[PDB]
């Protein structure tokens, strides 16, 4: 009756509709190496705009997922996406103890009705949590 799930962390950076990992939707999940234009938003986040049809839509991406290669006169930057995910030691998904999970990280979790997928790390004596949108389940 108890079940395990094999997961693989996605090969993407997360361009979210808000500068937060909790209660945000992906505007883009940009493949590792995608080239983009961004503006620094705060100490930890970039923002930018993309087109969904005729509409300009704003997103936010965490600073470690964007490598700045050049600076534009208007204060924007040209950047390459560095794909990785996170797990957190609590369900706020914001600071505290968090681990950078490498793109393609292979893990095991369990069905989570609340969408906070538990990761038990042997070397740690603590549960970390990863949201559904940061991984795939292999078919």
């Amino acid at each position: 009756m108890m079940e395990n799930i094999n997961i693989v962390i996605k090969d993407v950076g997360y361009f979210q509709d808000k500068p937060q990992f909790l209660n945000s939707k992906s505007v883009r999940q940009w493949k590792h190496g995608t080239k983009v234009k961004l503006t620094k938003h705060n100490s930890h986040w970039y923002t930018g705009v993309v087109k969904d049809g005729n509409k300009s839509v704003r997103g936010y991406i965490y600073h470690s997922m964007a490598k700045v290669t050049s600076k534009n006169s208007d204060g924007s930057v040209n950047a390459t996406i560095n794909a990785h995910a996170f797990c957190w030691d609590n369900k706020k998904l914001n600071g505290g103890d968090f681990i950078n999970l490498k793109r393609g990280f292979k893990g095991i979790t369990h069905p989570a009705s609340d969408g906070f997928y538990p990761l038990y790390f042997a070397s740690r004596k603590k549960t970390f949590y990863i949201p559904r949108y940061m991984f795939d389940i292999k078919k």
